[PDB]
């Protein structure tokens, strides 16, 4: 009775596919291009190495360029009814028989759970989830002894290899397993084989793995109380704003096998109600993916990331047409489409194609944003505050841990305009893909700068990462959001407290975005509160973009490069300059990309401010030579770092005008700094301009009243902080 | 009798302008931006400060802006006949006159020729050039009472302070003095002063100028038998190809004032000839100057070079306007002007938005082009050779010194693929008109870095610059064209010669852009051969663009970075990697822009392969820091360099696919290195592909038979080379 195809592309799909052909551009456009690779690929022949490589390498990228244009080929057969593509598939499918069963595990070592056709089960994973598709598509065509035999052993073999042979593999809760989950559900759902299907729902029992058993990026394989399969991925790594806890760049490849496989568990089993599974999370977690990126489309690098992956790859074109159809036809994702330039060749393809026709598409709308972590919502946050018309991008991160990919990063914040970074956060150390850079894996670096608290914008204590850098302790914990207010477009608050990363310290970290008279453009205030019960060494590094232009402090300049440290990331930092502060605020100007930046920072006289470059104690040129300026406080116990980053005019290297290049902060004062209060006054060189943050420290509550003196005046508000113009 | 305006914008221009007002769309968008433009500055008002500062400067920004407002208000006066535009000129003028006759020398010194609105004299002369153009505009409103004080208070001794009273300034072969010409001639075109006029074409007369002072810069004021004035800074510094000896960046400047001074002798002084003098040369280094830019219209930056000037600098819409106007209408300028969107709001802009409305548009031919410089073409050149649409460019540098400005870079190339810089020529050290650094003038490290041949991808003898790095020697010489041949675009060879940048050494140079089977793209062939009388340190940097993917030889990582080396730049590079090759060729590849790029080089055993970076001593951030190879061959007489440079394969962040990473060479052998002769095979990994190029070293004619015997094989040849492919 089970028709085929219809996990994914349907029979009532293709009849309404091949009535429209013709007069749908994105679709047409997509089916040309996709028949032109195909049928390249077809001249070339087909091709099945014995495998062997890393990434990059000949035998990964042809296995992996095999999956691709199987389900390539699956949809033009269907859609354009030429039998050409039916038997490609067919031929290659029996290929892969003809060697697949006699295959030794890959030959190269290192991953935790090896794969046949790949050095890894995430790729075998992701063949089979691709090819599940071409088999639908193929699976009338085929004979009955033709299937039988594919089934037997090619099929049932494969989806065993990757599950219950490799049970560290599936049974997670991690984007590894989700992939392995899918797998082995979407050929159990084109064959209809109960057990398969029931094994991709609820994963293994009894999997006999034993304790502490980790993979090679530091995480642990299972949790204890947790369950696994496909179900249990969808409720404890996304909290209820569809926030995936990896962070945005492991979200967007996970995307593709929680989407396709709950896709065709919709069509083919729909009293599953997955698409309903956590108050309908899946869906929803593809507009809280697309808020994640940056004027351009890039995915915040945050965790192991790396920059450049953005919401046009081949993962969120699956996921805007998918929820597109199966969602609430929200309008805002066909523009998302239309900067896509393609759709999916199957039924939500033509849906999103039909939408663009008719002239519904709306501009997809990025604003601020509060992001829960942790399965209910309690273990933390990210925090995206916008102005304008992503005019200016302040990333704040609060987050749990991340699981393995996760950083040492508690309070981390990062700044962005118009698509361009500011103040970075590194992302990973790893060139994905690349086989001439450590076969496209993670490189040592990956773990010695990359992770550690060092490299990001946010407090270290003695030389040692948030949680000693320790996956085992940092995975118990997660910072607390105190409050988030946007409302107010011209001012947007956001406030989070971090007490376990070291313990025995408190940091309390309020970051706001702010337009005020006196300035060109809203700028970044950071307040970056600590308590701690002895005294300390406290290094706040700010990450920045550009060419140095402008200090109100001297430096020197050594004549030969040491590092910073000898541990926990500094040693990857050159010491490049020494200042010590003139007085109570510090500067250092930049250019990046035509615009002018100023940092400003509330200095004591026996701070140091570094200079640094990323760039020691790496042998094969795996880190970049970016820039950083460190503050370091010595000997401190309880201390208030104030902050202020402005963006201001302009220069062009063809008019050669410099404009607004000049900072126009005159003072920033703490006016007052104990547990229960802080109050920092702005003061811009803009003749007469002054403004005073108030926050209370020690009570979030909106509706509570608080009194205090500054100078012998009151200042009464409710709630959590107030700002206020003084005249 | 004369009409005014009648210099630039004339009275039949206007009429015509205003008959076409609304059906020409370029011209129309330009005078709707102009007309708000100065309709802002008539609402801010008339500021004339007291001049104090340097470049980006208050004072400096202010009278310069007031400069290119005037010259805008004068042709919206004409164009839309429109008082208020007159009366402001007329306000602005008066102002001048009140306050510029009791101003002091600028009070900054730093110009060896002080100015007195601004720092230095060629910002007085710019002032000039662009007032006069508005005084043509109003000289009709205003009364005959008016002109007289204006012209008596202001407009007369303003041209003689640039003038007769600074002939340092004004009387050298130089775009300083070509400005300062056009100032006073353009003043004395519109008054009729025939003295001015006079001053203008053929300089001070007895200007007792010292032979041998030197300006800031380093190079000389004025030339023993060098003729002075506005003719013969046409003569002298173009050669009969249109280059412009100071590079392209000075020649970009300086047409401002060679077309506008042109354009007015045109129209007030036909007699002149001006468009015939020296065979055409103005309108022809139009093009030579739009074919010395890359793929995306920014110049090649030769000698002191801002990175990022381009052709849509206001100097090049007036080039490109006047060019066409006055030369032969040639239609490719057209397709220019469309790129920048804009045109002068005059005649020849009317003329250009004419020929687009028509659609005589064609598109502007990047080729590969042989350049001569000196006067009478003698004096060495430049060579650019391209492949393809502008696909691959190699710029070839065997010039003379190049005046103040040129750089101790005797046969130094840099290399392009479609707008990207792959391996470089580092330009200036300036941060032109910022304020902040160093006032927006001349770095220190102009000298110390920018302008040592250490910096350039060209050959050092013994850690010493060409010519010792003086300008007093290095005035004196050039290289020396060998042979040019770009018939065949896909094997395209130039070669050159210097024997005097280091007395008794001698550098023979050839370079080749070369398409064949076995490769995906062209690559570039460097054969340095060097011949000496004593054995010295030869040093071969390659300032390459991108993160390292790979080498094929091990090299250390020091655990803290020293200089390189005390002096002639040395002393601004960190020592960050000491290899020793593994065999007879050497291998680096990296990542830039998307693309994968490897140098091969033939090592000695002997050779030192040092990794390099840019930025010790340098204690303002005035310097990037960018990467180098540098080949290192030590005790040596004799010796011949080899290397390629491929391009091949792409790299997304947003598929992860990484393409044809590897190179495609086997090896390049030198078959044959003598003095008479050089042979080099080049193998392909594609196995079946072999060729050899053969040079005959000492004899350059065409129609000359060779003889030669290599490996037991005779090979017979006419001219300077051949190229084979071996079967
Ligand atoms: O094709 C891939 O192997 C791949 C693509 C994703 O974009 C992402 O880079 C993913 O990384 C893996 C990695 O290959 C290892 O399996 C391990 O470190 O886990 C990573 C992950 O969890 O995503 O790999
Ligand atoms: O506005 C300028 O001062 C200016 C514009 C040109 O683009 C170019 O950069 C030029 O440089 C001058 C420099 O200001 C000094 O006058 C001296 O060093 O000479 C340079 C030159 O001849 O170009 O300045
Ligand atoms: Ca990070
Ligand atoms: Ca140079
Ligand atoms: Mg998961
Ligand atoms: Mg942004
Ligand atoms: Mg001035
Ligand atoms: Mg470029």
């Amino acid at each position: 009775a089970q028709e085929h195809p219809s996990l994914i592309l349907t029979k009532a799909g293709v009849e309404k596919i091949r009535a429209e052909l013709g007069n749908i551009p994105i679709f047409d456009a997509t089916l040309e291009k996709v028949k032109a690779e195909v049928d390249a690929e077809i001249a070339l022949g087909i091709d099945t190495p014995l495998p062997k490589d890393y990434s990059g390498g000949y035998t990964h990228e042809r296995h992996k360029r095999n999956f691709f244009i199987l389900q390539k080929a699956g949809v033009l057969y269907q859609i354009l009814n030429d039998e050409k593509y039916a038997l490609y598939i067919k031929d290659m499918l029996f290929q892969y028989e003809g060697m697949y069963k006699d295959l030794p595990v890959h030959p190269q070592t290192r991953s935790y759970a090896r794969g046949k056709l790949f050095w890894q089960c995430l790729n075998d994973s992701n063949w089979l989830v691709y090819v599940s598709q071409a088999y639908d598509c193929v699976y009338d065509y085929l004979s009955k002894k033709e299937r039988k035999q594919l089934e037997k052993n090619l099929f049932r073999p494969f989806a065993d290899y990757i599950s219950i042979e490799n049970p560290q593999f599936y049974n997670r809760v991690h984007n590894h397993s989700t992939w392995g989950n899918a797998a082995v559900g979407m050929i159990g759902l084109v064959m209809g084989d109960e057990e398969l299907i029931q094994r991709a729902l609820y994963g293994i029992e009894d999997d006999g793995l034993p304790i502490g058993a980790k993979d090679n990026d530091g995480g642990f394989i299972k949790v204890e109380g947790q369950k696994a399969g496909f179900l249990a991925n969808i409720d404890e790594p996304f909290s209820p704003d569809g926030y995936y806890t990896e962070g945005p760049y492991a979200q967007r490849y996970a995307m593709y096998p929680f989407l396709i496989f709950a896709e065709a568990l919709h069509n083919v089993r729909p009293q599953q109600k997955i698409f309903e599974h956590k108050d309908g999370v899946l869906l929803k977690s593809v507009n809280t993916l697309l808020s994640l990126s940056d004027a351009d489309g890039e995915f915040f690098p945050l965790n192991d990331a790396q920059k450049g992956m953005s919401y046009h790859s081949r993962e969120l074109v699956t996921a805007v047409d998918i929820a597109y159809h199966y969602g609430n036809h929200n309008p805002q994702l066909l523009s998302i489409a239309e900067e896509q330039g393609q759709v999916l060749l199957d039924d939500s393809g033509l849906a999103v194609a039909l939408g663009i026709r008719e002239g519904k598409s709306e501009d997809f709308q990025k604003k601020s944003i509060k992001l829960s972590d942790g399965a209910n919502g309690d273990q933390g946050g990210v925090a995206i505050l916008r102005y304008g018309n992503e005019a200016m991008t302040l990333v704040y991160k609060y987050a749990a841990q991340g699981l393995s990919h996760g950083h040492y990063d508690k309070l981390s914040f990062s700044l962005y305009e118009k698509g361009t970074e500011i103040l970075q956060d590194y992302g990973l150390a790893r060139f994905v893909n690349i086989e001439q850079k450590g076969g496209g894996n993670y490189l040592k670096e990956n773990t010695t700068w990359a992770k550690q608290t060092i490299a990001h914008n946010t407090l270290v204590q003695n030389e040692t990462s948030h949680f000693e850098g320790k996956y085992e302790v940092g995975s118990q914990h997660h910072s607390e959001l105190y409050f988030f207010d946007a409302s107010n477009p011209e001012v947007q608050v956001v406030s989070a407290k971090e007490q376990n990363a070291y313990p025995g310290t408190e940091m309390h970290r309020t970051m706001a975005l702010i337009k005020t008279d006196g300035f060109e453009k809203p700028f970044v205030l950071d307040i970056l509160r600590v308590g701690s019960n002895a005294a300390n060494q406290y290094d706040l590094p700010f990450y920045f973009k550009g060419q140095v232009m402008q200090t109100n402090f001297d430096f020197t300049t050594p004549k030969s490069l040491e590092p910073l440290g000898s541990d926990n990331g500094y040693q990857h930092l050159w010491s490049e300059g020494l200042g010590q502060p003139k007085g109570d605020n510090s500067q250092l100007s930049w250019l990046e990309n035509g615009r002018f930046y100023t940092l400003t920072t509330a200095t004591n006289n026996d701070d140091e401010l570094h200079f640094v470059r990323i760039g020691a104690n790496d042998p094969e040129f795996n880190l970049r030579r970016d820039a950083g300026l460190i503050i370091r406080r010595k000997n401190t116990k309880n201390t208030t770092f104030v902050s202020i980053l402005e963006s201001h005019g302009h220069y062009s290297p063809v008019s050669e005008f410099s404009v607004n290049a000049n900072s126009s902060i005159s003072k920033i004062e703490l006016m007052l700094d104990t547990k229960e209060y802080t109050a920092v006054l702005i003061d811009a060189k803009s003749n007469t301009e002054q403004t005073l943050l108030i926050l209370a420290n020690e009570n979030k509550n909106v509706n509570k009243e608080h009194i205090i003196e500054i100078k012998g005046k009151e200042y009464r508000w409710t709630g959590p902080y107030q700002f206020i113009k003084i005249n």
